[PDB]
């Protein structure tokens, strides 16, 4: 029979308050907080901490204070990663991102969610859809990415957009719903 | 005779360079501060200080920092409330949320206001609306909620949506403006 | 013959990492630091701090924290100017903000960003595009403002609006895309 973490990994629905969870969510705040307390040229100390904190990384990331993410090893990154001022990575599910990502600030990337239905989701219960995003992307400032968003490679992500399905290689999308503004290739 | 301060929980122009009125935005300042410093395992602390700060609050709350306010006294939160990473509540009136509220990171919910005409606003005087938020309701992570908005019972708000109406009970919302994209139960 | 510097305030491609734009980044972000630990009541020292920071300033100035720019010397801003909490100033190139300026929480202003093509984004080379905002502006709670733009006196920005093109004085402008709603007159 599934623990709580199983159930939470797999997409199904999963409680939160389970201890173990507990405990996972204890040391990703703890890391976190040590992260976001180095001084601007502790890049070493930095680099160290983000390697600890999440799943994989490729040699070389940089994500300016502050940070925020829920479990650390969820959250996957490719070569030379760079993410701007104030992001925030709900990594409930895995969060797979490629090699020569640009993230400006204040964005926020989501795999956690609710049932819609009132019943279901007074439950307490909740569960996770992961994200996936290609290589070479640029994802703009304040932009919002939800659970189970794909984004191809090549794609920008106008500065404000929220993402709401998935994203072609080579294209802009902008606006709320996000759609196609431009294509690339 | 009227205070600034009986002004501006009354929604009439006032002045927020009330003496009266810095001294307790100072104190709600102080208390955030105290709050956001605490440890992710100072659970009772954090329940203490949140308490303190707000007008009212049910048995159980949990913020994640960081957190903002204005005053804290004119926050009132029912049961089980939960508001996830670096939210702002800008509370010159009452914000009013019912019970088993979930609201994600990066949400802020507005009661302050200015005139829109420029000499008016330059007057430096402004104002506020309430926000009055019902049971059950789920608000997406990056949402805006502003003045004068009423939420109904068991109502969604998308991720990043800009909630500029009253929201109907058993509405999901979304976009910016916001506006219904399904009902519910 | 021009340095890294010199290309990026002339709005040329220019490479980030260089030497000498690295050591101005981490003298912004010490201000900053410096900034973000002041105690609420230490206003004094805030507005030394920030006349340091920022190329110019009036008489009078009021940032809440947590506040983030790039430069800081790009930044000059006009008499009675006010931030609201966890704002983001990406100063590459000048931000030139008028008088009596009220800013809401969370607003973001961008004058940072990269070629579209995946081969050019990918040299890690940036550029940058000056924002300006006239007199007697008002930028609502969590709007953002991308490169290039200019906002005419009087203007007012909704709360949540993401502004991709230039501002009309005496308008209101709203949305994502933003577009004018209201003419003021």
């Amino acid at each position: 029979m599934k623990s709580e973490k199983e159930k939470m990994l797999a997409g199904h629905l999963y409680n939160p308050a389970d201890l173990e969870l507990v405990k996972e969510r204890e040391r990703a705040r703890r890391l976190v907080r040590l992260y976001n307390e180095t001084l601007e040229t502790e890049y070493d100390k930095r680099t160290g901490l983000l390697k600890e904190l999440f799943g994989s990384t490729g040699e070389r990331l940089f994500i300016e204070p502050n940070f925020r993410c829920d479990y650390g090893y969820n959250i996957h990154v490719g070569e030379n990663f760079f993410m701007n001022f104030d992001g925030v990575i709900l990594d409930v599910c895995e969060v797979r991102i490629g090699d020569h990502c640009f993230i400006g600030p204040g964005v926020h990337i989501y795999t956690a969610t609710h049932p819609l239905d009132p019943h279901e989701r007074n439950s307490g219960l909740e569960y996770g859809k992961p994200v996936v995003i290609g290589h070479n992307v640029w994802i703009g400032g304040r932009a919002v990415i939800n659970p189970g968003v794909t984004i191809g490679d090549n794609a920008v992500i106008a500065s404000g957009a929220v993402v709401t399905k998935d994203v072609p290689a080579n294209a802009v999308v902008g606006g709320n719903p996000a759609k196609v503004i431009k294509w690339l290739k």
